[PDB]
């Protein structure tokens, strides 16, 4: 059972696709194992780049194909390198840019916590043939957190395991466990942009909605919530067109639903204030003055949606 | 007639193109058929990965090309593996990402039922040369329905059948039936996002539209439905910029039309109210008070569109 | 002069690009021609799939390149197959997906009739070297038009001709006419979406524009016409974002220009009615009541557009 | 010094990318030169299609690589052809699709004059080794300009010149001038769509803005200018979503700023009119009756854009 | 320790992706080194183009792969050229187009200062095997600055350095410093388009907002502030849709925030003016006439955000 020791060097994690639950990783794989000793020129290690690697594989060099289990599509492999040592050991070094897949929950956007994952697994060789000895992951990142969209928490957490593959086994009974390296990088979204540019003005819109009650006439009170309604639509349009695509409501979506709610609720009280009377124009002196009543009724219903 | 056994492993079904009637399928194919026995190194099955498979083919390994009938474009093939057993049998295993085509009706969106389909068929060998012995499909999915756009329902239908290509047959008469594997995976759309952020406020807009009759003045009444019209336009827009491209009207698309209708029907009633008179300002006390007439008249005419 | 029988089987015609004048065709080419008899294994027809065709060609197999004349870029090719019969004859079968070029008039959108074309031609052999014996095209489609964007009308037109490249001929004089196959598929656009979701409400906006004249005051008449204008801009905006980009105006675009007009004409009359007076508010006592005059005056200006 | 004759046949010029200063050119390249006499099968010219050309190159056939100096990326090449004549001469024919770069000024859009340029040059051979003997360009386009976005004007300009790369020469001193073919194709934009759907309504918006002065009251005069303001924004938007992305203002863009200006200037005058007084309500019966004054001040700013 | 002399020729720097922090570079690499003397045809340096380069490599030509350290994905390579001299020296020449990554701060857009960076380093060989003797960069760009998006300021930066990978060294101890060429080009953004088309009209929007205090009534003062609010939303939208996407606010983003605030402060002062009284309509003679107060109060807070 060949021991393969791995090092992944992560260069940039970028381009998160909310819809596809996808993110881009550029970096390097280094894979090392020990073969039977060789005679290299001089005595110095033999270097074999790109094209020539296939030539060595033809003359019988075992260079096992390691699949990125959760890569969507197949990665752009940059340069490849075989490092063949005379003491026997073999190093395969190559650059890759890949699009990777992971479960991503975006429901509390723009306050999501996500985690970026890599899954390596030898493509054709079982655990009894090729085994992952160890893995080091190097996230050569740090600093400039507010210039980048995401805050990396940890240093990269790792777990090597055995996967079975209990569908038709049968082919090779007793031996259908593959060893799998699983690298996880934890991360937090830097919400500033979304707070100041989406959350804040959506609030000023929402708040200023409640100023509909400081209007004197019923005609004023009502004709204005129609403009005010048109505003939340202008906003939802502005919001939706800019924000990441998801198949669900995020927190910001709910804020917008709440805007439609306060305003539609406003419409109802306002019409109600007017026509519920003991004459015709008996506008409920206190209900018309719910100018404080439901702004804080919104903030109570607001603090409960937080739970 | 070579018996070929297939097993398809479905990893991710994503990216439905509504206009193109398209979806993405990531997975693995395993194909097995049995040959004349080989003398393999050691005695354990021989592994041939990617490039070396072509090398084996140039030397006469029969690897029959299995075509994805309904793949739009030609799939992204990942690692390929030939697994050659001494008892003769041959296993072809490769990872694939493909764009598949199937008839998709999205009329009752966002509540569509869809079925993601795969059709396998040997590219050059007929039922009398190469035959599909059996096929199993494994969708090793589970959990997180409320996170995903699509909810898979069954375990996946399978069907092997025989296709008669009766166009110039003639070339090889009597032997022009190809055997076809058909996988069908049932699905339902996640209607939550479309309900809460589209259906709901669209209703509040349509509903608030009716509050125009609670206005005292005629000029207020009329000038108002023009802001109100401007609303359903800004809203139809927000919908169409965000919702999926189609060549037909969905349930939402209709709501928008009924939206335009209520307002335009209103405008007419309002002018009628005013100008159908025996003086100038004889507003039909009852017709100006059709505040209940067409709000509940909209629910009957609205629900008849459901039949 | 080698006789080539061609047969194209059309699977999907999708993805029309209105600015670039483009469409996608997925299907298969089958080309048949006859060589000197071969000694094939058994005596049965010899099959050569993908990778191997190029190999036979290094050993002198003439497999002439047939070019897609009006293809944009170079086609996505699926599986290749040579079918080599012992009596001499040779059949080439391949799958393709290509983006094709053709003149397309979209002036009468959403009611265009279009025709999707394939133009095949030998890439290197003239009419005296390679000639198209015949060509048949099978678009084994039918049914479900109300699901697809386009409705195919005919069964496909065919045309074999001779193309005379008379630019420097000279090199090989008297012999530079290549034989060309031309396929034609007629189609009609499915106007349903555009009828209900563009034409109808745009008609309602314009119609409701005319309701400006039932407004009592001048202040009312002119201000409401500003909202009216903004609704046509909001509509102008919703139209252009969803509708296909063209370098010319369609029918829907004109309805829009007509909209801005009916509204701008009213602005002018409305100011006129009021300021053309013998006192100050002498709205030409009758002209303000052109409530019927220019709506049907619009429909006549509308039918002058039948020309 | 090898004499090479070139002929380019342009099939389609399309897809102008304003931002990147790029356009697509599809066509064929033909190059002819005279080698040492050969013995071809029969004695008529030998044809070598695609794959097979490298094979001929591997055996010492000089097929010199001619680079498209201004191509963005590397061209999509379709079928390749070698034509080997017994008298020595060699013909290289290939189809290409390329994105080419040239300086493009889009300021006076939608009436720009652009020129599509192709630049050809041997990649590895200097003027003393390989020289462009002559070149002719064929624009086999014609008819129906009214359906196409761009109108090709001339019959294509041609220039063979010598480029002196005087950077370290040194390597090969006295000999580092490359021969360069320059093709120029002038064209004009189809101004129809933009005149009718941008300029005409952009104008009617700006014009109707001026009706603010026929409003009687000060509220009306001031408040409407705000609604009037929102319209130039909504119009600014539609303009921006549809029109080409540039790093500078176009004519229309300036038209839009002028819309914003006329309205902001009106805001001031309207306020000035009201408050420049000898009472409170000394509304300049005249400055409020600059109803003719500043529409022609706009026609003046309009004619100043020409100076 | 092989001396490699490098020269980069920059053709075009374009296509900057703000979210990915990406930009496109088209140009040429020249690499020169001296090997052991060769026997070339004639005595003139031998030319080996594209395809034939690998053929020389398979015969043992050392052609070391130079990695673009900071490239995103792997470059589109055009023509390659090997120039093999009799005296030993070898020149590698290739055109390339790549997307490169560099840290980009876009906080004070549109008044950005950026620097476009290229990083070269041998993929497999350290400082002791392969060393960069010198490098010159030629950016033969100039002029028409007001036509191109970015104004290249300095000439070109050059820095050869030694990178110490101190990760498992071990494998090759004492020798794991690679020599790195770093090219820096400074550039400044052309702020014209965003000034004249964004900054300016945004300013006129904000300013014309303050005129709400010149309105006589409270309803005039309040209701208009809502149309004023919807106008900022409209502008936010138009801005957002056109401007480059980033994860943080730029200057324009703040202007919009300031716009939202100014309107909300107005909603407040205005309601307050009205209800802070000793009667009911005692509109504070100074606070109603904060017509100068907070137009200038915005200018100090506007001037303090700059400092
Ligand atoms: C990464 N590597 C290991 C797994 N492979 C694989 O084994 O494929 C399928 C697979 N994919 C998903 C889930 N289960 C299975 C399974 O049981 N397979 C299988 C089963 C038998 C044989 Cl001979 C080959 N493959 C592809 C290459
Ligand atoms: C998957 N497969 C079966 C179909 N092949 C082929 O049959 O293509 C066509 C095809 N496509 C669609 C409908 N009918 C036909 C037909 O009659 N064909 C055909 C073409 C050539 C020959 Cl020799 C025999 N048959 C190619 C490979
Ligand atoms: C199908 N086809 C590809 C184009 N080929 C070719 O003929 O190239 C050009 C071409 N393209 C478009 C229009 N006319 C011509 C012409 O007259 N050509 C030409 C010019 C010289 C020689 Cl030797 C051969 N052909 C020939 C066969
Ligand atoms: C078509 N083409 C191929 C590449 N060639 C080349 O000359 O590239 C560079 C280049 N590109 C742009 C501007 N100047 C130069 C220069 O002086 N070069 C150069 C550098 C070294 C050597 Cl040996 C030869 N040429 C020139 C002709
Ligand atoms: C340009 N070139 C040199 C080095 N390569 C390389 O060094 O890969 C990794 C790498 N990438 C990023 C950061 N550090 C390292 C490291 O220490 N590696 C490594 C791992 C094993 C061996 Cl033998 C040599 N080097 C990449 C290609």
């Amino acid at each position: 059972p060949v021991d393969v020791s791995v090092s992944i060097f992560i260069n940039k994690i970028y381009g998160v696709n909310t819809l596809e639950q996808t993110y881009k990783v550029d970096g390097y794989i280094v894979a090392q194992w020990t073969g039977k000793p060789r005679k290299t020129p001089g005595d110095k290690p033999l270097i074999v780049e790109n094209t020539q690697i296939e030539r060595w594989i033809n003359n019988g060099l075992w260079v096992p194909a390691l699949e990125f289990i959760n890569v969507v599509g197949s990665p752009d492999t940059g340069n490849k390198r075989l490092m063949l040592f005379p003491d026997g050991r073999v190093i395969y070094n190559a650059r890759f840019l890949g699009s990777f897949s992971n479960d991503m929950d975006f429901r509390l956007f723009p306050f999501d916590r996500q985690q970026f994952v890599l899954e390596l697994e030898p493509f054709s060789y079982n655990n009894q043939q090729l085994r992952f000895s160890d893995i080091q992951v190097y996230t050569e990142n740090i600093d400039n957190e507010e210039i980048d969209e995401w805050w990396i928490r940890g240093k990269a957490s790792t777990h090597i395991s055995d996967i079975r593959y209990d569908h038709l086994s049968s082919v090779q009974p007793n031996q259908n466990e593959f060893s799998r390296i699983t690298v996880r990088i934890d991360a937090v979204r830097n919400p500033s942009y979304y707070l100041w540019s989406f959350i804040l003005p959506l609030g000023l819109i929402i708040a200023a909605s409640w100023s509909v009650f400081w209007l004197e006439s019923f005609s004023e009170r009502l004709q204005t919530s129609f403009t005010l309604m048109l505003t939340v639509v202008a906003y939802a349009f502005y919001t939706s067109n800019i924000l990441p695509r998801l198949p669900y409501t995020t927190v910001i979506d709910q804020m917008i639903i709440a805007g439609y709610g306060s305003i539609f609720a406003a419409i109802l009280l306002i019409i109600f204030a007017h026509h519920r009377q003991a004459n015709g124009v008996e506008d409920d002196l206190l209900i018309q003055r719910c100018r404080l009543a439901f702004p804080l009724g919104f903030l109570a219903i607001g603090c409960v949606l937080v739970i």
